[PDB]
């Protein structure tokens, strides 16, 4: 019954090399993303390196993404800020320039500023009343703020808009089964991220939705589908050939994974990080391309 | 000898009891730090709710505060920024307003986005290169970040305009010293924070300025000026006086200690944070107007 459910990778910011933002291959990197077969889009979102930008170019690529998807698969814009007021005003303008869902982060700020749960639900319960999209909770260490599945279970159930979330702490099979445990018609989208690492168990837990690097979107949705129709076994010997590049994501190439990929393919003109995010040493990237050789992603063969 | 020394408080962000940013009181707040005998001023920092406003509204404050201050006392700009190119930008706009000097944190985003110590160093280094006026290098639990007493020696030496520290971090004192002699003259401005709480003990590893909150720096700053004039048990005696008040501020009302004070003293029209941070627990406030009405600061007696 939900209303989005299949993968949805994390579109990366792409950069010139020299740091300014690069939209026409941010462009490709979207166009290549939807070919590779994503059933939405998440963009501003930590993977897409949103720590880096301003609130201006944060305008601009929710604009310039919505925009260039031209309603062809939904988006979620990433709307998280410390401010209830910042991310309501947020929240609402990127529902008025087209998505379909928004996220955010619970409000904190760097690894000591912390909110009382009391005040992360009215926060939720704000943004909300705020908007008519769905919202995401996004459950993440980067935070480092504590939501437990009955806390998150019980925004979804008194709080109209919140209805999907990414979990993504440690134990997140667990988690996800009793969110949904307690949540019941409410949760509308358990889904998980991580990059797809604990994707199969995460599946058996009742997940409905993952939320992917951008690289290679189109060797994880299959482990979905293949779950989906029933065919656990089958689902497993797919997610058992991907999993070292999912791996070596998640471990050693991390956030840039996805732009290593794309430069290599031609679908981006610069695979750099901004300043100081350190570029990805050259053996993890050597490594990094001989796995995804091993593979035959389309990103490697993508003819645009 | 430096060319900043003594009393830098934080000036604290006012708002609206709605939200708004209420620059007629923040101008107000700027007045009062003055004439309580701030040597200088801190904007824009974590002690001014910096993390709840955004890039627009951090803009307008930093025109209207340095433009209100009047050349009157040097004013250190918080430019904290991931990105080294965003944040070589503000500091640079800064210096054009007149800004005495910035502050930075080091790179970092939330629980888990760090950099490594390398890539640190040419953070700051390219500010440096891109400003002719002082960087202090914020030291405080919030980055997550640690940066040794060697490290910060080795940029102070290394790097232009790194001059000046705020080390906030446990053991500030033993810190400072071995900043001291590491750096030698390099260092300009081996400061403390936490709202004073360290001040006698990081007064005698040699700590020669001291950031602390907006509401009493008429209290705190005869500490300074009764250590720079060799008399350490007069420094004890005012210390003891005040510690209640600092102590109280550090443990129990935080942030919004400067804003209370001056909300009670008709300095400012609202105390309130932004939601969602919470407001100060009734008896906490009635707590620290208590402590505050033994020691007759300026705040509860400002004519203007
Ligand atoms: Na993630
Ligand atoms: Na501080």
């Amino acid at each position: 019954t939900p209303r989005h459910r299949g993968i949805f990778p994390v579109v990366p910011t792409t950069f010139a090399d020299t740091g300014d933002l690069d939209l026409a291959s941010q462009k490709r990197a979207v166009d290549f993303m939807i070919d590779a077969g994503s059933d939405g889009l998440c963009i501003l979102a930590n993977f897409s390196e949103q720590f880096a930008i301003t609130d201006d170019e944060r305008d601009v690529l929710t604009r310039t993404i919505l925009e260039h998807v031209a309603g062809r698969v939904p988006v979620i814009v990433t709307t998280s800020h410390y401010s209830t007021q910042v991310c309501a005003a947020r929240s609402l303008r990127a529902q008025q320039l087209g998505a379909a869902m928004v996220m955010a982060m619970p409000p904190y700020h760097g690894a000591t500023f912390r909110v009382p749960e009391a005040q992360i639900f009215e926060f939720y319960a704000r943004v909300s009343d705020a908007i008519a999209i769905p919202i995401m909770v996004q459950d993440a260490p980067a935070s480092g703020t504590a939501l437990s599945a009955p806390f998150l279970a019980r925004m979804a159930r008194e709080i109209e808009q919140v209805a999907y979330f990414k979990i993504e702490t440690p134990g997140a099979a667990n988690k996800l089964r009793e969110l949904i445990r307690l949540g019941g018609d409410a949760i509308e989208g358990p889904w998980d991220g991580e990059e797809a690492i604990t994707l199969l168990a995460d599946l058996h837990a009742g997940a409905t939705g993952a939320m992917t690097g951008g690289g290679f979107p189109d060797g994880i949705r299959p482990i979905l589908e293949a779950w989906r129709e029933g065919r656990h076994d089958d689902a497993y010997a797919r997610y058992q050939a991907w999993l070292p590049l999912i791996n070596h994501e998640n471990r050693q190439s991390g956030i840039l994974t996805a732009k290593a990929l794309m430069r290599e393919g031609g679908v981006i003109a610069s695979e750099r990080p901004r300043h100081p995010m350190p570029e990805l040493h050259p053996d993890t990237r050597a490594e990094l391309l001989a796995i995804a050789r091993r593979l035959d992603p389309l990103v490697l063969r993508w003819a645009h």
